[PDB]
């Protein structure tokens, strides 16, 4: 029916050396999301420090994603959201415009639209693009919840809404939302609880730990998608730890630690308000990363 | 310190025909001016910063400076962003376009650590030479300043003198000002005015004051002259309309009423901000006409 992005897909930090974009290992970080079997690439959501960014640096990272991704079945699914309607339908146009398959949209943060309010920003982006749109519910960061009766509308009212990615620790919500409209693709924003939405039905995770750990959220999900939920749950239960501590300051705050604990990035770097995490949890990030494998480029 | 205190407005911005009806802000501003209030807020949440373009973010500012001068009424302009950055460079505007300081709100969505504000708000006082208030709405952020971090922010940076407090939070206005007395602490929730300024708060940047500006400068001064038997009557006169004011997000309800007063031509928003539902449309409509709204 619809057109869909589904599966194992990643939210890509956004590396910085000196200040500025490297674009060398943004591109060099996708190949290997790529090598290790993730479906699709969210460049310049929450955990690529949208906010921060400049527009031209936001064109940047879309433009290297699709080029990365050429040649591969791999999608570019962009971060393209705003609290302001007029801008999410100019940053949505954009995007396509750049060459990304579809469109990441999260629900406006701060000034708390009300749900006829989000019915009415979502329709404007969707009618003003002619490829996928997921919404994106993250209530501990926007103050405002997409609710169930909201999403299922969109999806029903709106050719290229096609599914939610909720990041908003209620499987009981998962649950209200398949239950209700079973069409939909609900996708996992929460990679604790990636295989409990899975197993309900989620078609799909948009991971942070997958940016470390590629391989084993593409075997979880994928495992999941071949109805070996077996698998999937050794896989969740195994990853549970680090899901756990790469949350021990606000993301994307604990991935790049661990990411350059790695050496999977040059330098640990932020732009402000976000900034290098505390000597104790510097310290814990590296002690969970003790008993996992990271794969290198 | 340079300090801004006393009774202030969060300036509602309206709308025509789509765009910003800046007869009409003039208009509002000299209409705040003439009741008592001590300074104006342009574009903060209740003017819908975030729907604003950058030149009419500037045309506000502008508009409020213009219509201030000649009087004691203080320009404390919106000025805030959840990207250092902009923050900075949006100090760097207000200060250069004649506001008397600028209301910062802590980082929404990408949730900065406490180390995160300090950085954040020093990176901002050291831009500008004009006093500069916090400004602590976690509902809407998704972060909370802690007093630790304002008191510190308060004692090492000069132009920081206080915080507004929109957290439902007295505890912490009791924390706030039993370690620093010396921070002016300002009312961002117009149910609990009188509570703040009791305790020591110094003013309020209020919603309802956009429609009775005389009442809430009334409430403000009275408290600050320690008359609180006189303050908290009009405290607990307004407490209906200071909460059908939230009925449903602010500024929905407050705009729907200057509209329903005949204050502002049209109820208009900026999408993803739109009308409210009829019931609180009529809800709205029922508890104004308790009140005695001054006119222009
Ligand atoms: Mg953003
Ligand atoms: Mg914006
Ligand atoms: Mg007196
Ligand atoms: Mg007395
Ligand atoms: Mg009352």
């Amino acid at each position: 029916d619809k057109n869909i992005i589904i599966g194992a897909m990643t939210a890509l930090i956004t590396p910085f050396k000196n200040g500025k974009v490297d674009e060398q290992s943004y591109a060099r970080l996708i190949k290997r999301q790529i090598e290790n079997g993730i479906d699709a690439v969210v460049p310049v959501g929450t955990t690529g420090e949208s906010a921060t960014l400049t527009h031209e640096e936001n064109r940047t990272c879309i433009e290297i994603a699709v080029e990365t991704c050429k040649g591969t079945k791999v999608k570019v699914l962009a971060g393209a959201g705003s609290n302001a309607t007029h801008e999410a339908v100019g940053l949505a146009k954009f995007a396509k415009e750049h060459g990304a398959d579809g469109i990441l949209s999260v629900a406006p943060y701060y000034n708390k639209p009300t749900q006829q309010g989000l019915y009415e920003h979502y329709k404007a982006i969707a009618q003003s693009v002619d490829i996928p749109v997921l919404l994106y519910n993250v209530p501990g960061r926007t103050g405002c919840e997409i609710s169930t009766d909201t999403i299922i509308k969109l999806f029903r009212d709106c050719e290229n809404i096609y599914g939610v990615k909720e990041a908003s620790g209620n499987i009981d919500k998962c649950v209200d939302l398949l239950a209700h409209e079973p069409r939909m693709m609900l996708i996992s924003g929460e990679d604790a609880i990636n295989y409990p939405i899975l197993s309900n039905g989620g078609k799909g995770v948009i991971s942070v730990t997958s940016n470390l750990l590629p391989d084993m959220i593409s075997a979880l999900t994928h495992f999941a998608l071949d109805e070996n939920y077996k698998e999937a749950k050794k896989i969740n239960d195994e990853l549970y730890n680090i899901n756990k501590i790469l949350f021990c300051e606000s993301n994307p705050i604990p991935i790049k630690t661990a990411m350059y604990l790695a050496g999977l990035i040059e330098s640990l770097e932020f732009r402000l308000p976000l900034c290098s995490p505390s000597k104790e949890n510097f310290a814990k990030i590296e002690e969970v990363m003790k008993k996992y494998k990271i794969k290198g480029f």
